[PDB]
């Protein structure tokens, strides 16, 4: 099609349409959009900023990777910038928005699906972008693969696994650290060529059957989904956050059923209660007491999984210490809330148990539940199938906090230590009021750190708020770094803040990042800010933000 | 100094005497020596090559980080190229040696020392080139932080933290994998710019006790040693067995004592009970009862350990199948040797300890063997302390196997599958008697792989066995291709035939590699040539082996 | 000479004294200097960083402008860093010190001297970088021009009058803005070549008498000291506190004798009169009843020029707001205390003076003092003779409030708004506390704007208190920053961070800056860094602080 709301940066309408007309002509006109359950993949659909930002010029949809180096070679030739999406269903990052305007989204997703590989023997998958969590469950289901190898999902299960992985998302089982996870990952560079990392280089040896296939169809060799690193310098890396690269194909290692699973709820009555009990899982998470990513949730985040804000008050400003309290109560949860598993033999987890349960024992009123010691509807009953890696559609309730919400998430790092996470608790709370908003949020424990997922939500079409929004934003991340916490992943609009964030010895890190990035990406044409990361012609003056 | 042996390409003498004479200026001459228990650092000690290759021309002590930078500064002004090592201590990937003679080998051991950091509520410590393995031990020691915090070792103490963790070394206890065990990473790019990686990128808040101080010597943010990606493109990698940037300091996660470990040792009595075994290991290493690296190690290696090759026959040709059996026996050792251990509270290592023997019981002969059950020069006891982060010198014996013996590592990686286990063993077993060589080795035992490290031990003043054990190793690499097994590391001359390995799609990965290699380094000072990667001032036909 | 203390960048010992020998060759042995009342010109006197910072490896002396073009070629030649300076005197703003170690200090005001020029039918004079405040004054003395024409000098005599003015420097007449006195400016710009300013570029026309003279020496047209803009781009202030030229010449208008002076103090007693006294300032000032530049100063300034702190307290820590108080009655001063002075016929003093005190009476306990009445060694009777252009050497006495004081100054800008005025009181006043400095400061009235210095003084040998010193003012820069306040100038060490914090639209104005300089010196050898201005061969990586 003709013409575009946004053209992206120089580029004619003629360049356009002669662009476009060649695009269709190689993946055929019903899966190359032009801007004139579903995600959007035009626009920021979590709107904070105003329009004209972020907004795709065509959403285009490989039917294979040929398709997505044809593209490449196109966006070289017209020098178009591409946005490379998996699926997009995380607004709260911006969703399937691309960072410049003009830019084309390239649905990785819609076609190019395939789970290409379970290996049983070896305990791993290789998946394409469009593999949902969802899909990779419905696939082990359907060949009998469930009560052998199990899953590690997100909060929510309609997430792309190797879109997740590659954007350093956690999940809560033994492997939730997803990006580790990986071995055997096949990248589109910029300038067109295919390159596969680790062992995934070493090529599997001739053999009839394979004889005349492209690259892209090749099998890997034994071991390229088995040891990541391979050999000389570990290139995997570039590829996570950045603009280095298409992953088109990743292998994530899978874990085996451990024959025997519990997963529990501990409640904390008192709002200060986090404090003792981060020190006592920091211990107990080194010390492998503590299997999982446990999580320690905000009693809203619960309370919004079961009902919006209005179910549980009339008061259009921030629910106060009492309420908080009061709801606690009605819910039968704590102030704080914390979420684990037990994972193997009987034996094993009885001993485990029986440490944790001692430990947590010495914060007064503490209560333990499993499962079933719980209503139909609590979290625990459905946080129970995510650590064992199903997938659900359940937690999104939240999003609908406020009427028209839209979320962001704001995400600092904290050592795990009580001292540290109240004072990050206390910052984020403070301006959180300041803005008018509730505090809604979360810890996921990591071995020797802390994810704080702070959950913004507001009203999409309320001018005053979302400027609040940003503002809340924006003061957070600057507190955070004064304070030394620096966030480990955002929405478009804070990449630049926060990879300011990151200037030790002068911006040391982000220039180094810039060299990489040109050198590989001479007309920048791969995602252009992605990162806070810009190629040489997109003057920092005019795209900062 | 006045004349070198060996100049580096292109440079006059006048030029290495000018350079010289101002780093002589930065550092004191008794730092910089100029070439016309204590390693060599001025050639390959495990000669195997021939001579003129691998020859420093000198080699620089600085005494901190600025002076690695100053001398950066030099080789840019000069373009005299540095082979950057920590200690060197590994003959067998050529010890210190560079790969190109004429460089100018920067010892950062000799005064970059410092522990600098051991945190106990965030278990990490922070190190710096010259701290070796027994060096760490001994800080915690006279700290008491013996029973807080335990290391993870290398056969060999004497290497290291740093220089291994970057090498992507492996080691005994579940921290084992040590490159997967840094989080803060501190380097010197070729630019001369420091840079340190993650969260390192995130300063520590200004306050009056840090002010003014050099990059070089401020303090880190919190979470720099907890997370290691902070935001972006996690780099990190880029510095593994590569030549992007010469690492200065980087934090290692430490193991909090588990209160609880159990070592053991079970003999497999036949030479084909290797494949049982590690059908055997296979579920239990990825189902956790496996706790730490396991070993399975071939009779002469533990044979090697206690005496030379005399001391257990007169025969100059390889030790017989029936020589190796009775061997066995009159140590009283399988023919193959699997070597664990148990962490943790009793009640756990009981259930995990019954599951191991009970599986490997379904092989004939099979006896487990606690510390106290064996011998006192035994290696079980010996390797008792390797699995607890205790450092030795014991296990250096067997590089002694020959008289004037050197050693080289050939280092597959094969699946845990018995059938590969038995395949890739065969291979390397024929090849090393056809070269009349003792085939010497072990398999280190990775979540879903194992690092085989094949022990190729000669006669250093020996011409005709050094080319023996020359086509050996070249001929192993490329039978191992075939059967599609890449080595995970190597020696400074097979570096350039291991990539060539690695050339799935055209060479793509070391393409992509050359990119970024001369982008960040268009002068090419940093080791031209390391792991394969050439900066394109040194021709390719002149250069590679 | 030989071997310099630190070489300028990739410059060898070789080059270096290569240059030396060829610019002893130009201006004599007796000017050149190689680092192996009279200020220092090799390093930072008001010791704050620590060492190996700002020091320079020799001084030159050039006998007139064509040695500094000499000079000039061969800094391009050599690419060695010059740092001009005219005298030096202003330790707080790091005197000559240069802001890259290794720099050439290039000290134009030991031979560059003469006052070129008074003219009195014009009113302006003429001035070499030499030229103090003293000299132009005993110039005008020696000439009889004392009574027809006055100059405008800055709180000390000593410094050049030229240097202060294309610093911006104020001083206390109706002239005191000193840069917008300036018209005829001659400068050497880095590719060597000399450019004076707006009428500058209309030359006199031939005549018999100035044939044949230097560029350098020719006279200058009529029109050149009377009209600063000349046609066309109004270029001079690209010469104002930055790195763009060498400023050899300037002319500054004098303000013609008023027939008519009377000096006068109001003294505030609370600490709170600042507030209604800057709201009585505004109207004053913009209504022209307020002639001058008045001061408004903080009692401890002229306790401070009264006396050291022992000689009022023995305590350590900062004196409290009773001492003060106490100070304040002891000298008969309030707690803020007004300088200002009346010029012109009597009749116009009498009715300006007048609306002077009617306004002020409002201030409970204010009293209005003449020079007369207050003691001989009054700060009054000082800062009379200031504001009618004579110089002094008085007011220094403060620098050594403590014992082996050093001061730096803090200067940010600040409404002429009580409210404002004392909002930034406020914040430095903390702050100066949290150090546990005492506050010492003066608000110097602009038309529109108050100059508020801030005088930090500290222990020079007290590393624990430089540290805090340097918090301090890096602390209060971003504070200021906070609530919308620049700092107008500022020492070596601070210069980054300043212009940092004129970022506006992700640092237009420095980005802007950066192209002009490299333009006009694409081998960078003038002052890279000053203002904060880098030309492209000097990474910020490596040097901004």
């Amino acid at each position: 099609e003709f013409r575009p709301l946004t053209l992206p940066p120089k580029l004619s309408l003629s360049d356009f349409n002669e662009f476009i007309q060649d695009i269709i002509r190689i993946v055929g006109s019903e899966n190359v959009e032009v801007i004139s359950m579903k995600p959007t993949h035009t626009h920021d659909p979590t709107h904070v900023m105003d329009q004209d930002y972020f907004l795709a010029s065509a959403i285009v949809a490989p039917r294979n990777v040929a398709d997505v180096q044809s593209i490449v070679g196109l966006a070289n030739k017209f020098s178009f910038p591409l946005w490379p999406i998996s699926i997009g269903r995380n607004s709260g990052y911006g969703g399937a928005a691309p960072r410049v305007s003009g830019s084309v989204v390239l649905d990785m997703g819609k076609n190019m699906n395939r789970v290409l590989e379970v290996n049983v023997e070896g305990a791993y998958c290789v998946v394409e972008p469009g593999v949902t969590y969802h899909d990779l469950h419905n696939y082990l289901e359907a060949n009998n693969l469930r009560d052998k190898l199990w899953l590690d999902v997100p909060d929510l299960g309609g997430g792309s696994v190797l879109g997740n992985a590659v954007e350093r998302g956690v999940g809560y089982t033994p492997y939730g650290d997803h990006w580790m996870m990986h071995s055997g990952m096949e990248v589109v560079l910029a300038n067109g060529e295919l390159l596969r990392t680790g062992m995934g280089a070493l090529p599997d040896p001739k053999r009839p059957e394979t004889m005349g296939l492209k690259p892209e169809d090749q099998p890997w060799s034994k071991i390229a989904h088995l040891f990541p690193y391979g050999f000389g310098p570990y290139i995997d890396g570039l590829f996570s956050q950045s603009n280095m690269g298409i992953v088109t194909k990743i292998g994530i290692w899978l874990m085996p059923n451990p024959g025997g699973y519990q997963s529990y709820l501990i409640t904390l009555p008192k709002d200060g209660d986090l404090k003792q009990a981060v020190d006592i899982i920091r211990p107990l998470r080194l010390g492998m007491a503590l299997q999982n990513v446990p999580t320690i949730r905000h009693i809203l985040l619960d309370a919004a999984v079961l009902g919006d804000k209005r179910s549980y008050s009339s008061r259009t400003e921030p629910l106060s210490d009492e309420e908080l309290d009061k709801i606690a109560k009605q819910l039968n949860l704590g102030r704080w809330n914390f979420y684990g598993a037990l994972y193997g033999p009987e034996p094993i987890r009885r001993v485990l148990w029986e440490t944790i349960k001692d430990a947590f024992s010495a914060i007064p009123g503490v209560k333990f539940y499993f499962p079933e010691d719980t209503p139909e509807n609590s979290v625990l009953r459905v946080r129970d199938k995510t650590m064992q890696g199903i997938p659900t559609y359940d937690e999104l309730k939240w999003i609908d906090w406020l009427p028209n919400g839209a979320h962001l998430f704001f995400s600092p790092i904290a050592k795990v230590s009580g001292e540290d996470a109240m004072m990050q608790y206390a910052v984020t709370k403070k301006r959180c009021q300041e803005a008018g908003l509730d505090f809604i949020g979360t810890f996921t424990v990591g071995m020797r750190e802390m994810h704080h997922i702070v959950c913004i939500v507001f009203n999409k079409k309320d001018l005053i708020q979302k400027r609040k929004v940003q503002w809340l934003m924006r003061t957070l991340i600057d507190d955070c770094a004064a304070n030394g916490w620096g966030e480990y992943r955002t929405h478009l609009a804070f990449m630049d803040q926060i990879m300011e964030t990151y200037n030790w010895n002068n911006s040391s890190f982000l220039r180094f990042n810039e060299v990489l990035k040109n050198a590989v990406d001479p007309n920048g044409i791969i995602a252009p800010g992605k990162s806070g990361v810009w190629p040489s012609q997109y003057s920092h003056v005019t795209w900062k933000l």
